[PDB]
This record gives C-alpha cells, structure tokens and sequence, in this order.
C-alpha cells in the first residue's frame, strides 16, 4: 500500500547526484542538499545523476515513482490534477495522468500498477557516455505542488529504484520535490527557515 523509501545502496553502490544550479530568480531547477529537496518549475528539465561503484548487469532498469510525504496522505496515489490530466500535452508516450515523465528516452515505459494503481516511469540503465563519470536521466514534473484537486500543496517524494530485469530491488534513493513558479526563491526561503 505504501512503497518503501529506505535508502539502500545495494551491491552496486547505487545513489543519486544533483547539479549545483544556484538560487537565482531565473533558475528552473535547483537541488537543496540540506533539505534533500529538488525545486523545479512546471514541465522543465530536471537532471538527476545516477552513480554506481560497479557495473550492473545488462537489463538493469531505473524506475521513478512519486508518493506523498505526509503520513496521513501516503496511501493516496500521486497523480496529475483534474486540469492537467486533460490539457492534451502528451508526448506520445506518457499517459496524461502521470506526474513524472522521462524526457528524450524512447525506451521509457510507463506503468500503471494493476494492484496499487500507482504510476511509475522506468528506463534501461545505461553506462555513462564516453568522457563522463555518471549517467543522467532528465525528468519532468507535470503539475504544480499547489494544483487544486491534485497535489493541493501537499509535499511529495520521488523514489528512484535500481531494479533487475524482473523488477527486483537492487538499490534505492529518494528526494523531496516542490514544483513551483520560483524554485530559486523558494529554495532560499526553505533553507533560511531550516537554519532559523
Ligand atoms: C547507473 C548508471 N551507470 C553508471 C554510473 C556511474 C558509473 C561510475 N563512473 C565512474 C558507472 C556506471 C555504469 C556502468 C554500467 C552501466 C550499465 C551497463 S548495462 C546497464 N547498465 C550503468 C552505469
Ligand atoms: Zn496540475
């Protein structure tokens, strides 16, 4: 009923990484290590790095799923709001209900769980491009945290799982997400609040 969010590096040493994008008013996506929280604008590119200490097998996959952070809402499926699920902004692959999309990966697959009704998007694990030290997946979040009838200002977490070809767990990481109009300003505010 509630997927695990326990960090788990597993046998391959799996974990996420994030760019250092700053907090200027014009930034479209920025990650706060002190809050373990990503702030991004609606439907904008969010680069998420994948790191491992050793090479996983061919057919390893990487899945992303959103859940509500608060206890009283964890059982509710995170989905796009009644407006955005009907705004015909499909990319041809992502179902219009899904909050999380993968940008620019034709091997992305979108799951509606037959049992939990939860949504997820999964791509094959790939080695870094020649000359890079990690692999990057580009995610888009397709509703605002504030969207009425949808997330309705409730905070969410993204859970990233490394999986084998059967879907068995190999590694797990997670981060909070706020989809908002001004990520740089809101990251500065929430970090100030944390210190105060
Ligand atoms: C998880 C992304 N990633 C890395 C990230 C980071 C690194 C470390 N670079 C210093 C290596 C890999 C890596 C190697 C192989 C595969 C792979 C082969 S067949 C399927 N997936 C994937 C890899
Ligand atoms: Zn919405």
């Amino acid at each position: 009923s509630v997927p695990s969010q326990k960090t788990y590096q597993g046998s391959y040493g799996f974990r996420l990484g994030f760019l250092h994008s700053g907090t200027a008013k014009s930034v479209t996506c920025t990650y706060s290590p002190a809050l373990n929280k990503l702030f991004c604008q609606l439907a904008k590119t969010c680069p998420v790095q994948l790191w491992v200490d050793s090479t996983p097998p061919p057919g390893t996959r990487v899945r992303a799923m959103a859940i509500y952070k608060q206890s009283q809402h964890m059982t509710e499926v995170v989905r796009r709001c009644p407006h955005h699920e009907r705004c015909s902004d499909s990319d041809g692959l992502a179902p219009p209900q899904h909050l999380i999309r993968v940008e620019g990966n034709l091997r992305a697959e979108y799951l509606d769980d037959r049992n939990t009704f939860r949504h997820s998007v999964v791509v094959p694990s790939e080695p870094p491009e020649v000359g890079s030290d990690c692999t990057t997946i580009h995610y888009n979040y397709m509703c605002y945290s504030s969207c009425m009838g949808g997330m309705n200002r409730r905070p969410i977490l993204t859970i990233i799982t490394l999986e084998d070809s059967s879907g068995n767990l190999l590694g797990r990481d997670s981060f909070e997400v706020r989809v908002c109009a001004c990520p740089g300003r809101d990251r500065r505010t929430e970090e100030e609040n944390l210190r105060k």
